């Protein structure tokens, strides 16, 4: 038995059949070391196939995902990539933050006038990025109310902009101020005309799509107009970095703003002319705390020519569960190839499990000695659920896609100056 | 096999190869046991780093929840902690209250005087507190109702404001009182304006949010009117401990303003100038006992920065799983790192195995005797029928991280009454 | 292996590890035997400490839940122990009646007279007892025409005491009778003058309040009237006894009223000011039949200081779970910390289940002929229980006490008082 | 050796299993007793019902009638639930009655026969509109009940107590007609006023269009379901039918059966009586009301309730998961007549109600504790015609009995007219 020490918590074994393989921190950096520039996680360099597939870094508040996130960003900025990032309290812009870098916020002096008319170029792009604007519902009903509001959202838009005034205020205006005679007065000669009229059911339609759009397009609204578009940035290549920054107390609000550009940049990469050379990150700091996102599916599927490379966290299984329903959170997660378990709390069971079981089991030969020797096979978990949630912090086991063994390493807190004021408050 | 014995309750073992370990309460305490100043948990001090990620104690009735929590308290003000603490009965007032400390009851002589109109600051603010007078919905139609209730609530209080009449007994006759048109009336000028007008659908909408309201409000019309803002007294380093009390007759009644409350604090602290100095406890009675709270989780995630610390209680898992439903109740209860399990009743073979596989399970290698064999087992550290044949005041304490469990038995101390629980003002 | 025989029905061990400890009747009955005068259930004395911790006693029909009911009334009694007694077809009114006791009963010539009005004092209380009234609904849309009932409720009778006439008949003709604008116009005034009103959905609303009353109330309004107030009488120590009765085959037309009863009581008790001494017996007979108790919960929960002890019956598993939908249930369930198993029938493979998980499992070493060997095992099989005899039961108080297999006697009680009168 | 796994060295708990033989003796008593598949069924066990599970042609109508059987040689009473009228044709008596809207020998009856207080208006119109099958059915059922009963208590004080009338009223006059017969009745407001009023009486009006129709045309008379039962000479009560006529009657035959259900709930103590109700296919009637009551408290009464069922998921479909397993619950006694190999699960809960057993077992080359199931699923789905594992109340081994097919002499036409 002199296999799984220094690699495997449980009794050490003679000999692994299948399954997955555990090795130590230090042999796993020297097996996923490359030629090329890599960028790191935990220490760990990552196999330059794995960066298009995903990662998911799964664990508790305070267990070191600011710390892997932070070095991920930071080893990528070095080679030279580009990247959006979901930054709550602006702390990754405070850090990483540089001049030509473009910042989005309603609140921060220093971001880009924005409005979703700025990203329509074809008009097959009304619909895509009414998408963005309004996500997917909670509920199969909910997600009816929404396609209401998306109609009268795209159609009233497109009128606005036909007519030469191209307003999030007036469409505000218009989908949730005007009385109801007059919305369906002005949808005279769009595509909604006579959906939204005829019947008690058509009038509840619209009503719902008003309630709809009432909650999405305030902080479109009080967005700063301008002219800055996200996909003509995703084209530039010195465009540099764009950090979607908010203060944390104002999560529930911005949650709708800052889903529509999280997905902007899920459709918009899909329409990015090929290029080898191009390597864009999506830094989603808590995926369960956007919306449900239309587009986010498809770019996890789909950007490995655009050359997208998302990482997200996540804490429990039920919060995404909870947002996307467990048939859709199933197909979310197993999206991400790349998977980094930094531990939770003795109090959630049930995601210990489902982290032990992502991490897998092997089967093993072991010697059974008698003294007054036998060989046993065993299936077992290379970590069980309660060594997740003994994990102490600063410590996760990596678990790159494609046949790699996990390991377990120690993440160590760089330090960072602080190159940029995280939020800078005025009008 | 001289391993184990004093500390697990199965049969000892030569060897510990992974998942949960559990010593002596002694040893436990001389492990937890720091330099600086601490806070105990059933005679254990609470390891420094583990306060700001909460605790859980869960148990049946009598078993000691009571010494816990008081406990847990008298060490915390001891250190010169602040506290917000929800007071069934005003038993903790009684022990804990002084001259300087607040109290919340709008039927106690000593209240201060209070309506959400004192927490708005900024614009966000109105549909941030709206969510704290109106929780949650159990059903996801509930929640579709009680949206239309925030809408009719900030809209209405906003108007309110600006005519000069920030009136709880005003913006009640409006929401609940006033005609439909009337109401409607009233709108006028206001996002709501014509949301709720213009369909059947609108004005099933409107019906809805008055009743919502008309549930919901009550309570916040009773209260004493005056200027105490939970806000500016959680930026008071003077300002003392919060005392949110209630007599136990009047728990269904006064259930949404005291959520309304609890969740003030959690929003509340998320916008705390970053202080590393401060320390709040937020002690949630009974979690499951409170409406739906829109904050908690947040907080739970969240304050650390802001220095909050909050211990919650909780019973059978179906309490609080009927409350938030399935999914949101296990990330509620995964957001608390650190676990104290008391013991339940035999009736509820449910929670006492979510508590025992919460507590974790144990690879360990034993020696099998014969008239000898290393054999290799995995079990629970706690059996459920070790928790439910707990002895009253005996409780398990899991703290945060990398920390074994111990069985420890807590010492009911006793407490003066330094002031009278409850001053009705009647003879 | 010398452990065991005579109490684990399975194989003797050699040394017990940890989980749920089974000793002999007689065993059981030396440990909980305390100094001061106690109560027996089967026979075994219960500890003081697990009273105002609830008994659940869960065995089929004809077990002997009476013969346990039974002696622990009577123990309870000798005892000077007040009680309100749910009294399927006043068996245990005929047998421990007294003449200064309390029958509610609106078909009994002896009930005392009352309306849920007697029991208010406060503005708080409206709501309160509409909640007592106009039960749980089953499901989340049956309680939300419930929640419209209980404002048509609270507010018509609101308004019908200030103008000076709270009568349920009164009451009963507005809330059900009356016209919908006449209606609608008498609760001009009230906080539901508008709620009622201004839409489709509030008409809808309105229709439905309607319709929950009609159901729950028309028992009020048949109830005999009078001044008896199940709060005064709480609180009045030479008070007696309150003997709840009905006839069986008027189970379905009494549910809403029995249940208001049981659920004033329940309320009721947490308003009752701290005193040491009280000791209050609720024997709810059997907990499924009556309504979605809306405070029972808190009752069970929150009645110590009170002195409330609760004693509830129950059957099968999938009874209480239908009535409170399986999360309640369980929250219900887990309230009580005594259990009793009485032994279920074979085609109830679930409940036994569910029993023989609650009686728990034990870690245990025994020989193997000769080497030693651990093992997890159940106390009580559930196959065990479904082949309990009758007038035997599995007594298992709260707290770190072990569990027993018990005989109960069949006690035999003289009829002090008729328990039907008219 | 009764028991069908290896031979065991000791029995530690469980289950027992013995030999037909042997439990035939155990359960025999010096009382005249009744048998179920040939073992007289202990005493204390008759008013504790049975349940009797099992496959088409397995032997239920054999062991039904030899319960029937033995029942009338002791003078027992019975209601019967009979298809065909095959009980009716093997035992019926000239004192005998019978409830058929087709037969020529039938009874006259109306609901309002059992109708002697107040409060059975209510009783019995829960007998009349059986339980829905959903909460939503349920809920129409109910505005069905209301209309119903306030429709026939006016019906009754007009001197009109009539069915057809009653089905004119609920079914037939137009709406505005209804509505103003309500008037002076507990439903005059509640199905007026707004549009879920409307709505709901309109519901109340197709339940009833539903379950009415075969009480009218039922043989209208003063014959009292209640009136027999307390009637010591009534002699026994024979609801049959033709099987091509099951759907369109499943609602009377639900009614009459609830009827007694409630009925003996109100027969005053009578520790001499003994009446048995055989309920031929318990899933194939209605969402009976009153059953569950009756299996609850019908001991005082007397009353032994036989009942019959085939796969679980038939009565899960009627009464739901839930009330299922309680109304299966309330059978105390079982009986296991064979199964389909198409049929796992149901295989598997009979398996599962037999019971399972820890024994100790000599492993010959030492010692071996196992638990295992008495009976498995495989051996119930391969049993043969005219075997049945029976299992009393009580603490009572199971065994495996065969089913004797005794030949009963056709004593009356099983159909008349």
């Amino acid at each position: 038995n002199s296999v799984g020490q220094g690699e495997f918590g449980g009794a050490p074994f003679k000999r692994f059949l299948r399954g997955t393989r555990i090795v130590s921190g230090g042999k796993l950096k020297r097996m996923t070391r490359e030629k090329a520039k890599q960028v790191t996680v935990a220490g760990v360099p990552m196999p330059r196939d794995a960066e298009p597939r995903h990662l998911l870094v799964n664990g508790a508040t305070g267990t070191g995902k600011s710390v892997l996130l932070r070095e991920l960003a930071y080893t990528g900025l070095l080679r030279g990539d580009r990247m959006v990032i979901v930054d709550p309290n602006g702390d990754m812009l405070s850090k990483f933050g540089r001049d030509k870098d473009i910042i989005l916020n309603p609140y921060d002096q220093r971001t880009k006038g924005w409005s979703f008319f700025n990203e329509i170029r074809n008009d097959y792009d009304w619909q895509r990025y009414a998408l963005s604007v309004v996500p997917r519902g909670k509920t199969d009903e909910a997600e009816e109310w929404a396609s209401y509001g998306r109609l009268l959202l795209r159609e009233t838009a497109k009128k606005l902009a036909l007519i030469g005034t191209p307003s999030m205020r007036e469409l505000f205006h218009w989908t949730t101020i005007a009385t109801f005679d007059d919305l369906r007065g002005f949808l005279e000669g769009t595509l909604a005309e006579s959906l939204f009229a005829g019947s008690n059911e058509a009038s509840k339609a619209l009503t719902s799509a008003r309630f709809v759009l009432s909650d999405k397009l305030p902080e479109h609204v009080t967005m700063p107009d301008g002219d800055f578009s996200i996909r003509s940035w995703l084209e530039d290549p010195n465009g540099g970095n764009l950090f979607i920054t908010w203060r944390e107390d104002m999560g529930p609000a911005l949650r709708p703003l800052i889903s529509a550009w999280v997905d902007v940049v899920c459709t918009s990469i899909l329409s990015l002319p090929e290029e080898p050379k191009r390597r864009l990150w999506l830094f989603i700091d808590e995926l369960a705390s956007l919306e449900k996102l239309a587009s986010l599916a498809d770019a996890l599927t789909k950007g490995r020519k655009a050359g997208l490379r998302v990482v997200a966290g996540l804490q429990s299984t039920s919060q995404l569960d909870d947002v996307y329903g467990v048939k859709e959170a199933q197909t979310l997660r197993a999206s991400f190839r790349s998977l980094v378990v930094l531990g939770g709390s003795r109090t959630d069971p049930k995601t210990n499990e489902d982290m032990s079981l992502s991490l897998g089991e092997h089967e093993v030969e072991r010697d059974r000695y008698s003294k007054n020797r036998a060989l046993e096979r065993v299936r077992e978990r290379v970590v069980m659920p309660a060594e997740i949630a003994n994990l102490p912090d600063l410590t996760a086991y990596v678990g790159f896609a494609g046949n790699r063994p996990i390991a377990k390493v120690p993440l160590e807190i760089k330090q960072f100056a602080n190159r940029q004021p995280a939020f800078v408050e005025g009008t």
